């Protein structure tokens, strides 16, 4: 199995290096004699005797073109001739290529900023990540001492843990008694075990969470001063610190250092993420943060540091558990794309499908375009981009739609290269915006999409017809990864920084999914006797009024295979799912309820970050009266018992305590203790009543008596409760005024 691959240079010349590891062992290949190149549209053939003379200069030596070879292409669906020029040395053309194209008879040069070992795998064909082989993973994190007044890198590391299918365990150079922890003499020599351990393991990925920005460029400033080689990489060097965007990110030859921080921030949705945070909802449980407890340690010998050793297992345990739920998706994505899972983890959807559109252009002899200058890029900038029935209604149905864009590009071979072609005998026309599109032949993306799509269902009935457990698993990542690239296509095509940019495409399949959502909808309610009531780019929810709950699913039934024999192409409606009742707000706000009662919301709950329980409590209260009983005027009600409790001082005070002026008061009962407060840190507070602006008199929730202090109930009843039941009252026709 290929690991990744990169180069070095001996006497001016390349030399690429393939990491492998195959049936137990790791492996190196190399390779001297693979050509670093370019191309270039002439005027005129006569031209390149004049530019095989062009030169530049690197590191005070003069560089220039080898050899120089005619070649036929294609090129946006037009066969065209272009001269392909090599060179030594690939950072020679960094410093040659701008010359060569400010030359007269230079239309236009291509293909000059692919880096030399991607440039390697794609033309030689080579896959990563393509086995059946079982690497060894391992996670790791660091504990340095706070220290205030910060200097990046003054203060030693406490603590350093890791964790493996074998255990997980901690090292330190304190003394603490725990069963799983490890004391030594100074941090040096604390480092110096560290690298043992992994010398002895010797893991081929190493997993870590936000590894990119902290624990290796602190590992490393607090080691060159201790004076201690930090080494990693199965070729005996040290962690190679990259830039990639305004940030970093790190590299260890022979291996593969996966930061799950990149990765968790795209395939997980969350207002702020946190290691504790992102732990909770991808398998069931808490964990604990927040700490000034370092201090403690710090000041006292004895403990506090036997809890803060827990913390770090802890931290090295939730990583390689969530690292081992991320993997599967990510090197399937490396397999299906063609490039190492270090740069695929690391990358956005829209580069995913660069890198495979290259590929596969190489493949065919397809020439690419290029990436945007400023100004393009500048013009790209320019963006793009009916109304919910009102009140209660019951018995409804949810008709998905499958594949909508990818399933209109295939349909209409939409494609750069088909765009209002000259001459063309056949075409279809795009909705408002006439765009005419040429079916004389294949278009260059629908054919690749095509493709992938009847791919991804041979998967499936392997998967469906496989018993081992092992492969069913396999099977089921690349069905998904096939997925997740095919619906990229469609935003892909009006990224900006796309080199197959083309926003007569994206306009074009926006128009035609409007009038086939418009079309379909108007079939089901004119022959069929639904009624629509909201409708979202894909599916909508229906219903037939006064209808039993099986009379309505039937008939969506016989509605389904009535529509899709009549729909053209790949395209069909699906059913989904069944409401016993429902409302809808606006153009994305709304509330179901399934039949086993289960209730979702979208864009009505609270998106806030300093929500009560009470506020919770009572819109849960709201929506569960409305859709479970079906009782608009209860909860009216409700509302109004709460304020009246909360008004009259009754409301059991647990109920009021929040999370993160009135902070800078909390910051004053807890200077107090002798706890010092940054950005990072606990606010558990309670509002009180006070002698000034309504809510600004907090304090702990610790110092808290039920005769000493007395709570704002104002502050409740206005800035929390009824802000989180206003909007799903007042599409029944209340206001504010009417739930004091
Ligand atoms: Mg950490
Ligand atoms: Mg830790």
């Amino acid at each position: 199995m290929i690991l990744d691959a990169d180069y070095i240079t001996e006497d001016g010349k390349p030399v690429i290096r393939v990491f492998k590891k195959e049936k137990g062992e790791f492996k190196i290949d190399y390779d001297r004699d693979f050509e670093p190149y370019i191309y270039a549209l002439l005027k005129d053939d006569s031209a390149i005797e004049d530019i095989k003379k062009i030169t530049a200069e690197r590191h005070g030596t003069t560089v220039r073109v080898t050899r120089a070879e005619r070649v036929k292409k294609k090129f946006l669906g037009r066969p065209v001739e272009v001269w392909k020029l090599y060179f030594t040395h690939p950072q020679d053309v960094p410093a040659i290529r701008d010359k060569i194209r400010e030359h007269p008879a230079v239309v236009d040069i291509y293909e000059y900023d692919i880096p030399f070992a991607k440039r390697y795998l794609i033309d030689r064909g080579l896959i990563p990540m393509e086995g059946d082989e079982e690497l060894r993973m391992l996670a790791f994190d660091i504990e340095t001492l706070y220290h205030e007044g910060e200097e990046f890198g003054e203060g030693p590391i406490l603590m350093i843990s890791y964790a493996d299918e074998e255990g997980a365990r901690v090292i330190t150079w304190k003394n603490i008694d725990l069963p799983y922890v490890e004391s030594v003499s100074t941090e040096k020599e604390m480092i110096k075990r560290f690298l043992k351990v992994i010398q002895e393991k010797d893991p081929d990925v190493l997993i870590t969470y936000n590894g990119d920005n902290f624990d290796f460029a602190y590992l490393k400033k607090r080691s060159e001063m201790l004076g201690v080689k930090f080494i990693l990489g199965r070729d005996g060097s040290e962690p190679k610190i990259q830039r990639m965007g305004d940030r970093f990110a790190v590299e260890v030859k022979g291996r593969i250092h996966f930061d799950l921080y990149p990765v968790i921030r795209r395939t997980i949705n969350l207002p702020t993420y946190t290691l504790e945070t992102v732990y909770e909802p991808v398998f069931g449980q808490p964990k604990e943060k927040v700490y000034a407890e370092e201090i403690a340690r710090a000041w006292e010998s004895g403990e506090g540091l036997e809890r803060v050793a827990r913390y770090s297992m802890e931290d090295a345990k939730a990583t390689y558990e969530l690292g081992k739920e991320f993997f599967p998706m990510e090197a399937q994505l490396s397999r299906l794309v063609g490039q190492s899972l270090w740069d695929v983890s690391r990358s956005s959807t829209g580069n995913l499908v660069e890198w495979f559109l290259l590929r596969k252009a190489y493949e065919r002899n397809d020439v690419a375009p290029n990436k945007p200058d400023e100004r393009e890029l500048a013009r790209r900038t320019e963006s793009y981009a009916k109304e919910p029935e009102k009140g209660l209604w019951e018995n409804i149905v949810y008709l998905d739609y499958k594949s909508l864009y990818p399933s209109i590009i295939i349909t209409h071979n939409v494609s750069p290269d088909t765009l209002n072609r000259e001459g063309c005998r056949e075409y279809d026309v795009a909705p408002q915006v006439g765009h005419r599109f040429c079916k004389d032949f294949p278009g260059f993306i629908p054919s690749l999409l095509g493709d992938l799509l009847e791919e991804r269902q041979k998967v499936k009935k392997k998967m469906k017809a496989t018993v081992d457990p092992i492969e069913r698993k396999l099977l089921d990542y690349r069905q998904r990864a096939i997925k997740i690239l095919a619906n990229s296509y469609y935003g892909y095509y009006a990224y900006a920084n796309a080199r197959w940019y083309c926003r007569e495409c994206a306009e074009s399949v926006t128009a035609w999914g409007r009038q086939y959502i418009e079309t379909t909808m108007r079939e089901i309610e004119e022959k069929f006797g639904f009624k629509v009531l909201y409708a979202d780019t894909d599916g909508f929810f229906a219903t037939i009024p006064g209808a039993d709950a099986e009379t309505v699913k039937n008939k969506a039934k016989e509605f389904l295979n009535y529509i899709n024999p009549r729909l053209p192409g790949l395209l069909e409606l699906e059913y989904e799912g069944f409401y016993r009742r429902g409302f809808f707000v606006t153009k994305k706000k709304y509330a179901v309820i399934d039949e086993e009662d289960k209730i979702t919301t979208r864009g009505l709950e609270i998106v806030r970050r300093d929500w009560s329980e009470i506020a919770k409590e009572t819109q849960a209260r709201v929506l569960e009266a409305i859709l479970k009983h079906g009782d608009v005027e209860e909860a009216v009600r409700i509302v109004k018992e709460v304020t009246e409790k909360l008004s009259r001082h009754e409301v059991p005070p647990e109920k009021l305590v929040i999370y993160e002026g009135p902070h800078v008061a909390v910051a004053k009962r807890l200077a107090a203790r002798g706890i010092k407060i940054r950005p990072g840190t606990v606010i558990s507070y309670i509002v009180l009543k006070g002698p000034g602006r309504v809510g600004d008199r907090a304090i702990p929730f610790d110092e808290f008596d039920p005769a000493k202090h007395r709570y704002d109930a104002e502050y409740y009843i206005e800035n929390q409760v009824l802000p989180a039941v206003e909007r799903i009252l007042r599409a029944f026709g209340y206001r504010k005024e009417d739930l004091r």
